[PDB]
């Protein structure tokens, strides 16, 4: 593939051969949507990432959700963070608002108290045996999927926060709060528990580019046991 | 009450008389002051509630709630829809396991997404169960100014 210009007022004008990329990307776009396929990633991650600030806009640009908006801006130089918030709070809430990835959760969370509660400490029961009434009640939410139980977006956030915490060295972990009630992702720095907006310069742009690799990885290879795995070029 | 106006240039400008309302005002400005009292509510809803307003509110969402914001902007652009949209979902996202007071969006930060991570950090209501004696000095402390007393957010939605 070759990229050619010619410089303002010249008479000739040189043309870019730019058909064998097409090519390629025509074999790989219609071997996908007849059979879903892994996708390669393409990034550059230039000087005008480092922005301050994230998520400054509601930014209605194409429900983040869906698989190709893992190719949107991904060669601007700067990777969308705001897109990464958007759609980890998305994979938060699927996973939250489903009663077969909630009642695995109730039920563990449940058979932790008994740890505890037996040791003693009775004032840690009052309000925490109720939930046991909870994980009862989700009984009856519940017998609909009896099997699997396994979210797909459940893995891919639990990948993702792994990927994040393994590359990143000050991050320990990260996840996403909704009380009070705007939504707000929290990690761990150096076991202190503080919010996306309080990040140094450093890392939080190394964060950005962690998670938006991650996320497109994560996207644009569906097919593989480690999304991360999946083959393509980072600039 | 009598609201006046005199046109501009006129030698002679009339006066407004408000100090009977002013006089009113007061009375239940000081009442509520000392003892939390029902107040009247005044609203207006002009033709410009269907205009979709822009605010730029992108996580205006802090929203300390004081009982005196009911009469903010409650004779000008008070119907909005885009407005109760935004304070009904934050409000389902704090009514969830309705706790919430000064203290407990701590007790509920503890009980959710924590009480499954290792490293010896099981406490659970039981480090802030003292505080929790200061439950009583912290919800209590919000309305301690008599003046700014509300209901809980689940009476309220």
């Amino acid at each position: 593939i070759r990229l050619s210009r010619s410089a303002l007022g010249t008479a000739e004008r040189r043309d870019s051969e730019v058909k064998p990329a097409k090519d390629l990307a025509d074999i790989w776009r219609v071997i996908n949507e007849v059979n879903t396929i892994n996708l390669p990633t393409f990034a550059l991650y230039n000087v005008e990432r480092s922005q301050p600030f994230n998520r400054n806009i509601k930014d209605n640009t194409g429900r983040r959700e869906e698989r190709f908006d893992a190719y949107s801006q991904t060669l601007g130089g700067a990777g969308r963070f705001d897109h990464f918030v958007e759609w980890y709070i998305y994979l938060h809430k699927r996973t939250v608002s489903d009663i077969s990835s909630s009642i695995k959760e109730l039920e563990q969370q449940v058979n932790d108290l008994q740890r505890t509660v037996d040791g003693g400490m009775v004032s840690v029961k009052s309000l925490l045996e109720q939930m046991k009434f909870k994980l009862s009640e989700a009984i009856e939410r519940n017998d609909a999927a009896v099997s699997s139980r396994v979210l797909t977006e459940s893995v891919q956030k639990s990948i993702v926060e792994k990927a994040i915490c393994s590359v990143v060295p000050s991050i320990s972990n990260i996840w996403v709060e909704m009380i009070t009630g705007s939504d707000l992702v929290k990690v761990t720095n150096d076991g202190h528990d503080v919010t996306i907006d309080q990040l140094s310069d450093g890392q939080r742009v190394f964060l950005s580019l962690v998670a938006d690799l991650a996320r497109r990885m994560v996207m644009l290879n569906p097919l593989l046991e480690n999304p991360l795995e999946g083959r393509g070029i980072v600039l």
